[PDB]
This record gives C-alpha cells, sequence and structure tokens, in this order.
C-alpha cells in the first residue's frame, strides 16, 4: 500500500530539514520496510517551483506527499489535485491549505514552557521582555503561551513585547538595544527563536549589561552553540523542536488516512524540549 512518498520541503541543505527526511525515510521503513522510494526535492521557498514538484509528484503516483508548503495558502490547488488523485498529503512545520493533515511543534508551548523557565528562575519577581517576531503562527503562538505564563505570576512585569526583530540576529540586536536604553533594569528575556536571542545577547555585550538571562526557541544548532559556549553568554535555555519526530508522525498519520482512518480535523502538535545546562550534552540536536 506504501510504496513512494515525495517530500517537498523549503531547503535540503538546512539541518532542520535534513531531520525532516530521515524521519520520512525511517517512519516509511518502519511501515512498509525497505522498499519504499522516498523522492526527496527542494522548493527554493519558491511557490511555482513547489506546485511543479506536486504535479511532478501526481504523475508519478506517489501514495503521499509530505509537504512543507512555500506559500500555504497558494499551495491549495497543487494540494488539491494531490487530494482528487487519490494521494494523502500531509503538511509539516507549517500550514498547507487543504492537506489532509498538519504537523507541527506544539509553539504555545515553546512559549509557555521558556517563560515558564523564566518565571521560576526568577522565582516569581522581576522585569521581563518579550522580543517579538514577524506575523506568523509559529511565531504568535510562542508569544501567547508565553504571554498567558506570565500572566499567572503577579510579581513579574512584561516591559516589552511588541517588537518585531525579524527572527535575525540583526533584529535581535537591534530591538534588545532598544529595550536596553530604555530599561535600566531587566530580569529576563525571552526571544521568540534561537537568533533572536543571540542577537539579544550580543546587545547586551555591547553594552556590557548582564542583569538578565535569555531564552531563545528551537534547540537549533544556534543555541547548541551558545549553551556549549565556553566564552560568556546570557543565553541559558531553549525549548527544543524535534523535526525528525515531526516527520516520523507526518508518514504515520498520512499512512493512517491511506488505510481509511479518518483525516484529523486540527493541526497535531508534536511536544518541545527545555533544553539548558543540565541537558546540553545529551541533547541530540539537527546536525
Ligand atoms: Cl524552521
Ligand atoms: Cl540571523
Amino acid at each position: 500500500e506504501l510504496n513512494s512518498i515525495g517530500v517537498t520541503v523549503g531547503d535540503l541543505a538546512n539541518p532542520f530539514f535534513v531531520q525532516i527526511t530521515k524521519g520520512v525515510e525511517l517512519e516509511a521503513r518502519k511501515l512498509a520496510g525497505d522498499k519504499v522510494k522516498v523522492t526527496l526535492v527542494s522548493s527554493g521557498y519558491d511557490l511555482g517551483q513547489q506546485v511543479a514538484q506536486i504535479d511532478n509528484f501526481i504523475a508519478a503516483k506517489v501514495d503521499m506527499i509530505i509537504l512543507n508548503a512555500a506559500d500555504s495558502k497558494g499551495i491549495g490547488p497543487a494540494v488539491k489535485r494531490a487530494k482528487d488523485a487519490g494521494i494523502v498529503v500531509v503538511a509539516v512545520d507549517v500550514a498547507a491549505e487543504g492537506a489532509d493533515a498538519t504537523i507541527t511543534s506544539d509553539n504555545t508551548q515553546a512559549g509557555a514552557m521558556a517563560c515558564k523557565y523564566i518565571s521560576d528562575r526568577l522565582k516569581e519577581k522581576g522585569n521581563v521582555v518579550i522580543i517579538n517576531g514577524p506575523p506568523v503562527s509559529a511565531i504568535q503562538n510562542r508569544v501567547e503561551g508565553c504571554e498567558s505564563e506570565f500572566k499567572k505570576y503577579p510579581d513579574i512585569k512584561v516591559l516589552s513585547s511588541n517588537q518585531n526583530a525579524k527572527g535575525s540576529r540583526e533584529g535581535g540586536l537591534e530591538v534588545m538595544t532598544s529595550l536596553l536604553a530604555v530599561n535600566p533594569k531587566i530580569d529576563g528575556v525571552f526571544a521568540i527563536n534561537d537568533p533572536t536571542a543571540i542577537g539579544a545577547d550580543l546587545a547586551a555585550k555591547q553594552a556590557q549589561r548582564n542583569e538578565f538571562f535569555i531564552v531563545g526557541v528551537d534547540g537549533s544548532p544556534d543555541a547548541e552553540e551558545a549553551l556549549k559556549r565556553g566564552g560568556n553568554t546570557l543565553f541559558v535555555a531553549t525549548p527544543a523542536q524535534d523535526p525528525q519526530v515531526m516527520a516520523s508522525k507526518a508518514v504515520e498519520v498520512g499512512y493512517g488516512i491511506l488505510q481509511g482512518n479518518p483525516a484529523p480535523k486540527d493541526p497535531i502538535l508534536i511536544p518541545v524540549t527545555l533544553i539548558d545546562k543540565n541537558n546540553i550534552s545529551t541533547y541530540k540536536g539537527w546536525t
């Protein structure tokens, strides 16, 4: 029943997506043995290219497509062509219009977890800032989860949460610099991803400010470098995504649907795991 799978992701070279492809291959092997054909392509973050890739998978008569959408809404017609051909389409990491199932990390948990960690470390009192990012679901969920957690602690004061650091080091540097200029005492920093947190770390370094610690999100190699660094950093923790499990779950769910199971009505969320000084030596990252 499961003989071939087409996989299209943003960048096959990106360690995150390397892990996605590993997860697909491992789960395919688990379910159907060593003869499953898994075809991997990179969308290059281009909608036109990915539409073509989906149409190619349709002609090749794959049983399932694992889709990391270049454009969630724009890939819709292609997804529907696949489904009309009897192909199961499972979205990973981001939504894809019409996908039979969608698997992402629990980004809300990521935020709640990070900011519970901050609150606990601060013993439930102090000034905190949330360095925001692009207005996309994953980031917005992280912020929502974080804020809902901070609300539980009356002596935690959130000084800022609306600045968009663009998900980058450069943005995290710019935003944190402003926060440092405006706020003379910050006790904890939550950044919506690892590069943002690193940028904030750099801003602190340049300002000779060190009265806070910083938490990012993803458990990316960027975070590992900071957590394993011999030199100084204020970066102390990050909820890690598990792309390999996300991908294997995608195949597992897609196979169920292939076999006639009803599709899920809502996205399936993969738990995240807090990585810090206690488990960094143990952490199996994306590379
Ligand atoms: Cl990602
Ligand atoms: Cl960056």
